[PDB]
């Protein structure tokens, strides 16, 4: 039956990178279990428009007051209760995704199962930076290919795009290879980007403006490599407009970017209805965010490998007790109810920089 | 955790109307509970292409042997186990919808809750057949408006379309009025159908061929009244195609026609991503199908009234213990786990034409 | 003059493959001659949506009662008498095509002649499976090329498509070569499929969903190889919409898939009106179905070789008395009235698993 | 079996109207029967481009030597034997339609039966010339409505179009009303022609240039009244092009204009695949041409009334023994093999201007 949200903690961790990454956590308490989610907004608006200060104020001043002491049938009812505030989808996601974890746990059921997924493991790839040169690139890719990662994603810019790709492609003609064009291009770069077509990349990710669809649709007409959208799809309706416009053929689905799991399933199903795959993006998450990602990636239209690589790549120590490690490019689903992962409270305390509790 | 399907019954009933209607039921047994669904295919292929003989042969010879004795995480995993076969969506829906009911009952959770709904009541419309004249049409509309229905549907046909709509709108300037054109028209009829535009109908349902989207798209360019698709939307990709082509702006969503609740929710979500409403169609269901319809209708993009009106309107006595009776145009969600309704087995046995049981 | 259908037999044969293939036969009796047709639906819905159980029930319960004891001018009048039932085109075809055979026989005229054809032989090719590897492929193709088959059709999938084709094409740069992409692809595969363009395949057959036209039209814009449609054209109007959309440039015309000979001529003439050829598909038919195919293939827009290869390739013994063998990729038209072939009744009796007779 | 064409007569008659009309006839002899067809080209190129001198030279110098002494399976094989020559469709139709008549008579089967028709009567419309004023127009329409015609066609011209249509529709709110715009308009006339829209005409026939589709397509975008094509549809591919371009939604089908019955049935079937009706146009034919028209009009997509009204309206005395007289808007199919009508040779001889006979 229904669940009452009795309390909420906001806990902000500073996790040293194997300097540091800020991990905002929401813990929701109810019915003798807890749901935990991780914010993917940054202290500064560099990847997208939200910030930690903005989001946390929104949580404590608006979203939490709306739900505390209230009883709900499902996470959809929680989302409905937040109201018609505009944007701020990652802030919303913290509440929505914590509610999914909590709801799943009241039932004793794995999160993926309630979302409609039935995989026991998900395929994963890796994303690498710009290397010094053609050889360095080929060597560092080789390192990850020898780990069995199922897709290699290279950062590119002008004019370091064709070189890395041509090099990597000759060394490895059979690997699945893609680029993150990092919005470093404008329509004026179409001809250069077209030079990548010979190398059979699965896609070129977000080459133009982070908020654009119209120019991407134009660029897609000029080159043969499929475009993948990331930043410009923050909702199921964005996904619809992008795919109808022909702005891309692939979507990088980031769960919090679109406002949480239910909206993510809708994005996933819209892409599928257009015959376009999705794959799971990464935001350098702690094991909380990483576990939410893995559960969502169990859905059938996650047909390309996600950026969901081994936790030990990122952290000398994670915030959860369970390891999240891929082998041979396959990441298993963490077992247990909800996310199947558990905060390591003692370790978390050592890296906490802010903490607060809220009740009705 | 997971559920094992131990056994299945197919019960074919011949249920007396308020002549008789053949009602095929599938009961799935496992984990100490049962899931029940109702087939919407007829003896002859009149509404669509499937028949009772084809469907039941497909169940007992193919679908049931594929699932009996098997253990599943969720209804999506059940459907997956049948994925190789083409078409036959209503046969498929019998298994898939029974699986939803069973699964929900293993958790003790209402079906609407697991599909993402949080409504306690759903809005209902009424459907009027062709009457003798204008005033007989108006008198019948007057009755149903007074009973509180939230939408009026008029059957129309060539030679009888503008007249009943004109007479109705003149008597009722502000009601929600729709028509069912029952694939009775051609493109030559565009000028006649345009004559409906001044009467501000919410939609005209499937005026052209039952399996067409392309000609509907053309008709929608020639008249201003919205088109609503029925038979030609049998999947989420069909929904995407119809909306993207501009074949209509509204979908009559029938859960069994599209293959069950999971795909129905995908259709619902695709439509929503286009900003287009769905509503719940009816197939003269016994209490089993009617209760599945009510649970599905709880989803948020069911924003026009559905054909889930009172069971007493159809049946002397229904196959379930619970009355499903709308009051003032509102149908309550039957309370309880899964569909929240319960077969009356003794009454059922009195109207059973044929029954059979299958195990692994 | 007119013909009265006095009786109908349904005879179901189990024919061992050179395990077994089920051959449903309809025999219609009238005016001292008989017409015979073969159902191409399967026991399970694997190629398309109909099944033997569904179709036979439709024949005995609906189509046969409609025609028995009735007198008709032509096969068109027989089809008209079946009524407005939806879909089930292969069930309809059994009646329609048997009526063509019967009608032709009352006149003493070859079926092809009444359909408007005037060829004495038809060009044929072959369709092969996936081979172990590039060499096996090339060798097995060589076997058929040395028999003079006029087109070689390879099964493909990802990622075994470019390899077979490149191999076969180098060994044989001049042969007519095509692939059956077997609906094993989605729009996400456009780039790979494009790699086939260099090898000058005549067409790629039904790469996307069996029931789709819209995505095929999109894929056609992205690759240079023509698309051929099979499953998604079940009528002359489907053919029109497909060709107007640009969903393909070639149609695989299967006579029973579209509902029989008259509809097939209409499909053939619509394709011709758009400047698109057709060719005759195959459904592993006995000599009954094979002979109907050959007669239909005499029409002038059958401009590409059909899958109508030698009977002795399939059966150690056929159900008819006459051989149907191609030499040098040319299949002669069986002489005589109607189909020009004759059931071997004694042999048929040995492989009959069901038989029934129906009268007015 | 096959037919040998042994001999041909060309008879040119000058038939007195109820002044005179020149009627060119071709008679084909073989297998103890004869086939007769009537030329629809005039002495001067006024309706279309062909003339009696051109056509008859083409017959006696080219077409007849190609077929005399040759043996054919069907009329399609006869047409094929002339395939090298360009245009001249009405000359071609003389041979092709005579071949249909001959062939049908070798089998003892009515022509309509072999073309696929099963109607015993066809619906007929009437064509009114330009009258002096509104009331003279209305009085004449009143007469023809009372005689039972199923469609009224008004000739219109610039300066006289809206007025007669307005007056007619006011007097007759519900009749099927059409106009013949006789290529008398230009695109500058779009606003005037749009003024016809409120009068719900079934179609406006060929308002712009006789050989155009493109400008008609443009006009159809500017007004809501359907356009009907006549002179610019001379083949099935012209039909496909017109319908796909949206040049019109209806085709006036004249059997001789398109090259005969086989191509006419292809035009009919193409139109049908687009969901567009055809109707049978008239060319003031003697009983020979009128009877071919009636047999063709039996096909199912002749869903609007045809100009095959009573022969007595045109001729003091017709060239055939049988009266073709419509009653209450219905023309019976003349009974008998082929066209079911028979030349009155003694009467014919009295009005014969010139005759000739050819053998191999």
């Amino acid at each position: 039956r229904m669940f009452k949200i009795e309390a909420a903690e906001i806990v902000v961790a500073r996790l040293p990178l194997k300097t540091h990454k800020v991990v905002p956590l929401l813990i929701l308490h109810g019915e003798g279990v807890q749901g935990v989610a991780e914010g993917t907004m940054e202290a500064r608006p560099m990847y997208r428009e939200e910030t930690i200060a903005g989001a946390l104020d929104l949580l404590r001043g608006t979203f939490l007051p709306a739900i505390l002491g209230q009883t709900f049938a499902n996470p959809e009812a929680v989302s409905d209760a937040l109201g018609s505030y505009r944007g701020n989808r990652m802030a919303r996601a913290m509440v929505e995704m914590a509610a999914w974890d909590l709801w799943a746990r009241t039932l004793g059921v794995p999160l993926c199962t309630l979302l409609g997924g039935h995989k026991e493991q998900v395929e994963v790839g890796v994303s690498l930076g710009i290397q010094a040169d053609e050889q360095a690139t080929v060597d560092l890719v080789r390192r990850h290919v020898e780990q069995g990662y199922r897709r290699i994603k290279l950062k590119i810019k002008p004019g370091w795009d064709v070189q890395p790709v041509r090099a990597t492609r000759e060394a490895f003609p059979d690997i699945r290879l893609t680029v993150d064009a990092n919005s470093a291009y404008t329509l004026a770069d179409a001809g250069r980007l077209r030079q990548l077509d010979e190398y059979d990349l699965t896609y070129i990710e977000q080459p133009l403006a982070w908020d654009d669809l119209v120019d991407h649709a134009e660029l897609a007409r000029r080159i043969r490599t499929p475009l993948c959208l990331d930043e410009s799809v923050a909702s199921a309706s964005d996904a619809r407009k992008a795919l109808a416009l022909g702005a891309g053929g692939v979507i990088n689905l980031k769960v919090a970017r679109v406002g949480g799991h239910a909206e993510s399933r809708r994005v996933h199903d819209v892409a599928q209805s257009f015959g376009a795959p999705v794959w799971c993006g990464g935001m350098l998450e702690s094991g909380i965010g990483r576990a939410h990602n893995i559960h969502l990636s169990c859905l059938s239209n996650f047909r390309l490998p996600g950026d969901t690589s081994s936790a030990s790549r990122y952290w000398e120590r994670d915030l959860i007790q369970e390891p999240l490690e891929a082998v041979d490019g396959l990441m298993p689903v963490p077992q247990g109810p909800g996310t199947g992962v558990t905060l390591d409270r003692e370790f978390l305390a050592t890296v906490t920089e802010a903490q607060e509790e809220h009740r009705a």
